[PDB]
């Protein structure tokens, strides 16, 4: 049974995006600037590995076009997304809902027995007294079979 590291500064997984040319150690969360200087982390602190939708927060930087999940619009529909963890490599397709400023669709893990699901985050500009990335785009992938 998957585990994440309740030391910040052990890798949990990796994720990847072949098309993105995207391979990224994932660190546990949540999101913050000294997470994502180590390396794309989950969204949140209490994020789990059983839950229908797992969310996974990486930096977009202009600097590095290849920088974590710079290049993550590169993906489109149908692209396969692999989320490795110790005992396991779980494959996801991405849907339509890319590249998407969450005022645009909104949602959270209100989800009854819908498919298992990744919701990938670009982040930017940390707002410090609100602990939100100001910059944030969505992407979501939903696991095969």
């Amino acid at each position: 049974k998957p585990q994440i590291p309740k030391d910040k500064s052990k890798v949990a997984g990796y994720i990847e995006i072949p098309d993105a040319d995207i391979k990224e150690p994932v660190y546990p969360g949540p999101a913050t600037p000294e997470q994502l200087n180590r390396g794309v982390s989950f969204a949140e602190e209490n994020e789990s590995l059983d839950d229908q939708n797992i969310s996974i927060a990486g930096h977009t930087f202009i600097d590095r076009p290849n920088y974590q999940f710079t290049n993550l619009k590169a993906a489109k529909k149908g692209s396969m997304v692999y989320f490795k963890v110790g005992n396991e490599t779980r494959k996801y397709k991405m849907t339509s809902i890319r590249d998407v400023k969450p005022t645009d669709v909104g949602v959270l893990d209100e989800q009854k027995g819908k498919d298992k699901q990744l919701t990938l985050i670009t982040c930017d500009d940390y707002n410090e007294k609100t602990g939100v990335w100001e910059k944030r785009k969505i992407f979501v992938a939903t696991e095969v079979k």
